[PDB]
């Protein structure tokens, strides 16, 4: 058609990247793969209800917490009904499904319950203690406000309709003709056949004076018949001097398993200063300056198609089953993994070791671990474990059928939990060896199905195809077949949004570039413009998909006092059944990597849910931070809250005299009474610990006393994580005397409050180790997927320390309490210091 043809412009101004393109391919992978995911699309598309999709209802099936139970009178829960302006208070039980609560008002006194002020719908056959929303007004103890109206119509998510590999004993070989900068030592080529970061061999060529081209026209012959290479295996060609300068990869087996053949002229990738970034299959786009290599590849179609056990075995088996995710395998250790694979593949546990265990580069061995895949009943039984099924999921992977059983362990994952690990499952699709994987597909299918997972993989996708040239394209792929199964409604939000966002950006980036109160003038001067014919009635709030943004208080809107200058932006909630008044706050900002703050953030939310297996709450306040762009995005603005050094300056000013009674009184100056102000000291002793464990664990702990914030009620919490995995005496982590001092503790004393401060870390920190494995998996993906150059692996090792692995519960709680006792002695010094440091260089 026509109509398809403007609607691919649409998509690729929405995906921020041109994808039918093809000035930066080599093959028909990403096309192949476009193509490959139509199926999946159309079926998900195809298999969800209609209704259920439009009003995305927002449950879970993990059992109400104890904390929200001990917060109930009595199995009695108060909604608050709302119509024309006449209102309503109900009486309802926990298990008060939301359907029959309208034959609870046509019988105690068609249509849907949505939220005031918000996008959320109470429907579906859930119990009523199951919503989200409802959880949330328990915990923070606050009125359920429903806005009974008119179902949305499921017909606006309308959418538009539409030779034997193994028979050649031919070692493996590869000729290089050269390289070619376009622009400038001694220069040789590293040609090495990799799969899963498992180095199968490797080659050079004769040190060639270091010019602006080189040529080789040498033949590269490996150790390594056609037959033994294993699906997923990279060529990998590296150029040193001694120092590496570019890497590019090839996919030794293509998407049609035939074994790559022909001449390639490779645009490199250059380094800079373990990472993502260097296993991609991508090119360089950027041609001008990029090294190129070329190289030839025969091209003569060759495609790719139980006993007992002694004593002292089981045990050392045992002990390799049960280490950590980091702990290295040696010879001796595999080699055992091996021989009693079997016995191995009775615990699950075993499966990342095992897996690794695996000699990929010998076809008879790949052969027998697909035999032992067929044999998978223990596995396919067991109940999910996200931590193991990450393991399988990461860069030691790169074989199709072991990725595979760790993605259809993820299929029995409620929509509750994709959103818990969306954010590192879209990461961990820089570890697949192909562009079309069913972990794509998986994300895929999750993001069809669910509006919520849906608009969150959007822009999860959209920031790394903005930022990242080694995945955009991958990425690209992905989104655009997100895209066209979504449906034109959610294809208009995504339209709203990205018209705002890029409005903003200009002036974020505009107003950096005047560097007063010169600077104030502008600002709200350009806010004004856009406040025309430029910028629609509202949109949904990136971080907050449920939040519908007005107009601008543009009286409101500042520039920050920062090196960089974020914009200070408000808006009016653009929804009248708003039970309030309150505007929507957003930073703006560029300089810092957002990505860095997201993964942090999203760490965060998963020590949250795992405090509440075990019936915690450590008052955590993991804020909405969407990356849109380099250095650029936006961070939610958590209401009513202060820095910690400016109640500090507040009573001291710019000096470093920090007092250790100042914090404590403006909690009382801000408290309406002595009662709130308990609570207000409640809520610290709880989000004080929650800080102090999860920021030890991420060894983030020792943080400057301008990036840690107080709400007036009591909420401590950290940001800018952004800053220090961004470049960086010292001490565990904050437990300043201004904080101890909340605590009614004074240098070297004790009180209650500190005492139960103490208990809460103590169970909170013992309740991460219960979920070791897990952690170390998600910090040692989020190092390899965020944190570039911040690799090393002595980096990734922190983890295990910090967790004390292999330590006894009892070990572990007087290990924590003595790190907590660094901060007793410290006092000040580290805070000094860094006053010393941050402000005075
Ligand atoms: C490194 O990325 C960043 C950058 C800034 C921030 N936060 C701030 O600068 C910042 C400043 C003032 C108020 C707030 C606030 N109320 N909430 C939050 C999250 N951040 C704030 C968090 N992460």
């Amino acid at each position: 058609s026509e109509e398809s043809q403007a609607f691919q412009r649409q998509l690729t101004a929405l995906i921020g990247y041109d994808v039918t393109d093809v000035s930066n391919v080599h093959d028909d992978e990403l096309e192949f793969t476009r193509r490959g995911l139509v199926t999946p699309r159309m079926a998900e598309v195809a298999s969800r209800d209609p209704k259920l999709y439009a009003m995305h209802p927002w449950v879970t099936s993990k059992p109400l917490p104890e904390y929200l139970w001990k917060k109930i009178a009595n199995n009695c829960i108060f909604i608050v009904i709302h119509r024309s302006t006449t209102s309503q208070t109900i009486k309802v039980s926990p298990d008060d499904t939301p359907g029959a609560i309208l034959q609870s008002f046509f019988t105690k006194m068609d249509f849907v319950l949505r939220v005031c002020g918000r996008d959320e719908y109470l429907v579906g056959e859930t119990p009523i203690k199951n919503f989200q929303w409802v959880r949330h007004c328990l915990k923070n103890g606050e009125e359920i406000h429903v806005v009974l109206d008119t179902p949305p119509d499921p017909a606006l998510d309308e959418v538009r309709k539409e030779v034997s590999l193994w028979d050649c004993d031919r070692k493996f070989r590869v000729k290089i003709r050269g390289i070619d900068i376009p622009v400038l030592l001694t220069v040789f080529v590293e040609a090495n056949i990799q799969h899963g970061q498992q180095v199968l061999c490797q080659r050079r060529t004769s040190p060639k004076p270091f010019t602006e081209e080189v040529l080789w026209n040498v033949w590269l012959e490996f150790s390594i018949k056609i037959k033994d290479l294993p699906k997923g295996a990279l060529l990998n060609l590296q150029i040193y001097c001694v120092q590496l300068l570019y890497y590019v990869n090839l996919l030794l087996i293509d998407h049609r398993f035939l074994l790559r053949r022909g001449e390639y002229v490779l645009h490199m990738w250059q380094i800079s200063g373990f990472n993502a970034d260097k296993l991609t299959s991508a090119t360089n786009p950027d041609k001008e300056n990029s090294m190129s290599i070329s190289i030839l590849l025969d091209n003569y179609p060759i495609a790719l198609p139980r006993a007992e056990m002694p004593n002292q075995l089981r045990k050392q088996l045992e002990a390799i089953i049960a280490t950590d995710p980091l702990n290295p395998l040696t010879a001796e250790d595999k080699e055992l993994l091996w021989h009693f694979r079997y016995e191995s593949l009775k615990h699950p546990k075993a499966y990342p070791k095992l897996f690794s265990s695996v000699k990929w580069g010998q076809q008879e061995i790949v052969a027998k671990t697909y035999q032992l895949l067929a044999r998978r009943e223990v596995w396919d039984q067991s109940a999910l474990d996200v931590g193991l099924t990450m393991q399988l999921l990461d860069c030691n992977f790169s074989d199709e059928n072991v990725r595979a059983i760790a993605v259809q362990k993820l299929e029995s994952l409620e929509d509750d939990d994709v959103l818990h690990y969306l954010l590192q499952l879209v990461q961990a699709v820089k570890f697949e060896p192909y562009h079309d994987s069913a972990l794509a597909r998986f994300l895929l299918k999750r993001g069809l199905r669910n509006k919520r997972i849906g608009h969150f993989l959007f822009w999860f996708l959209r920031s790394e195809i903005a930022q990242s040239r080694h995945y955009q394209q991958r990425f690209a792929v992905i989104l655009e077949a997100y895209l066209r199964g979504c449906g034109t409604a959610m294809l208009h939000d995504f339209t709203q949004q990205v018209q705002v966002i890029e409005m903003l950006q200009k002036v974020t980036l505009d107003i950096k570039s005047l560097s007063s109160s010169q600077v104030i003038s502008q600002l709200k001067q350009k806010l004004e413009n856009l406040q025309n014919s430029q910028l629609p009635e509202s949109f949904r709030v990136p971080y907050d998909p449920g939040l519908k943004a007005g107009a601008l208080a543009i009286e409101k809107c500042k520039v920050m006092a920062s090196k960089k200058k974020p914009l200070w932006l408000e808006f009016k909630c653009a929804d009248p059944t708003a039970l309030s008044n309150e505007t929507i706050g957003i930073i703006f900002k560029h300089g810092d990597d957002l990505r860095q703050d997201m993964l942090i953030l999203q760490i965060l939310r998963i020590m949250e849910s795992i405090w509440e297996t075990e019936s915690l709450d450590l008052c955590l306040l993991p804020y909405g931070c969407i990356s849109t762009g380099d250095k650029i995005g936006m961070i939610e603005i958590v209401k009513d809250a202060t820095t910690i050094a400016k109640i500090q300056q507040s009573t001291v000013g710019n000096t470093g005299a920090f007092k250790d009674e100042v914090l404590n009184h403006w909690l009382k100056e801000k408290s309406p009474t002595e009662e709130k102000f308990q609570a207000a000291v409640e809520r610290f002793v709880y989000s004080c610990a929650g800080y102090c464990v999860a920021t030890f664990v991420l060894g983030i702990g020792d943080r400057h006393n301008d990036n840690i914030m107080i709400t007036e009620t009591g909420n401590l919490f950290h940001i800018d994580f952004g800053h220090i995995l961004g470049n960086y005496e010292r001490v565990p982590f904050v437990l300043t005397p201004d904080f101890l001092f909340v605590m009614g503790t004074s240098g070297k004393k004790t009180s209650p409050h500190f005492q139960k401060f103490q208990d809460i870390c103590v169970k909170a920190y013992l309740a991460l180790r219960h979920h070791t494995n897990l952690l170390i998996i998600l910090f040692s993906m989020m190092l390899m997927t965020g944190m570039p150059q911040l690799t090393s692996k002595e980096d990734i090792e922190y983890i295990r320390d910090a967790l004390t692995v292999g330590k006894n519960e009892e070990d572990a709680k007087k290990y924590f309490l003595d790190q907590i006792e660094v901060c007793r002695d410290k006092g000040w010094t580290v805070q000094f210091n860094w006053f010393l440091h941050l402000v005075l260089g």
